[PDB]
């Protein structure tokens, strides 16, 4: 069997763990840039 698969899955190394991470760091940040968005708006539409 090609255990490579079923070791990079959490149990030995993350792989698709990885793209969980991924998935949620991409969210996580983006979360965070509606809140860079929530200034970058307000502020702006003005004299800028």
């Amino acid at each position: 069997l090609e255990e490579m698969m079923t070791a990079c899955q959490g149990v030995g190394g993350p792989g698709h763990k990885a793209r969980v991470l991924a998935e949620a760091m991409s969210q996580v940040t983006n979360s965070a840039t509606i809140m860079m968005q929530r200034g970058n708006f307000r502020n702006q539409r003005k004299i800028v």
